[PDB]
C-alpha cells in the first residue's frame, strides 16, 4: 500500500447506495497473500489499487502485472479484490480472467465487491462466470469498508466514518448476490 488513495476519493466511489449509479471510475484495492504454515505472508510491495485507465479495466489491469509479482508457482497465493463496481462490469472481462485462473491454477480469487449490477442478463452471468471458474464473490460489509479505510486510504489516523444506510444497502445487496451465485 505504498500510495494511499484519497480519502474523498474513496467515500465517493465505495459508496454503496443502490439509488446512485455512478459510472465515473471502478477501483480495485489489490493484496496477494501467499498461504503456508497456518498464516498468511502479506507483502507490502504487492499491494495497492487501480482503477480504469485509457481502455483497460481495472480487473484486466491487475492481471496485467501479475508477472512483476515474481509469483512462485510451486506455492498457493490467495488474492483479493476490493471492487466499488460490480465485478467484470465490461465486456470480455469475466472470460480473460477465467482464463487466467484455468492457466494460474496456483492462485486463488477472493472478490468482495462494494454493490452488484443485476441486469438479469449478461452482468449477471459474469458474476456466475467468475463462481464457475473459481473466484469467491461476495458483498463488502462494514467490516471489509473499514479495513480497506485502514489499508488503503490515506486517512492521517482518522478512523472509519460510515455513511448512512451502508448495513442496510449491504444486506440487500448481498440477497441479491446470493440468489444469483445459489446452487
Ligand atoms: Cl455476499
Amino acid at each position: 500500500l505504498r500510495y494511499l488513495m484519497d480519502p474523498d476519493t474513496f467515500t465517493s466511489n465505495f459508496n454503496n447506495d443502490p439509488l446512485v449509479l455512478r459510472r465515473r471510475q471502478t477501483y480495485l484495492c489489490y493484496e496477494v497473500e501467499r498461504l503456508d504454515n497456518g498464516t498468511s505472508v502479506k507483502m507490502d510491495q504487492h499491494m495497492g489499487f487501480l482503477c480504469n485507465e485509457s481502455g483497460r479495466h481495472a480487473e484486466l489491469r491487475f492481471l496485467d502485472l501479475v508477472p512483476s509479482l515474481q509469483l512462485d508457482p510451486a506455492q498457493i497465493y490467495r488474492v483479493t479484490w476490493f471492487i466499488s463496481w460490480s465485478p467484470c462490469f465490461s465486456w470480455g472481462c469475466a472470460g480473460e480472467v477465467r482464463a487466467f485462473l484455468q492457466e494460474n491454477t496456483h492462485v486463488r480469487l477472493r472478490i468482495k465487491a462494494a454493490r452488484i449490477y443485476d441486469d438479469q442478463g449478461r452482468c449477471q452471468e459474469a458474476l456466475q462466470m467468475l463462481r464457475d471458474a473459481g473466484a469467491q464473490v461476495s458483498i463488502m460489509t462494514y467490516d471489509e469498508f473499514e479495513y480497506c479505510w485502514d489499508t488503503f486510504v490515506y486517512r492521517q489516523g482518522c478512523p472509519f466514518q460510515p455513511w448512512d444506510g451502508l448495513e442496510e444497502h449491504s444486506q440487500a445487496l448481498s440477497g441479491r448476490l446470493r440468489a444469483i451465485l445459489q446452487l
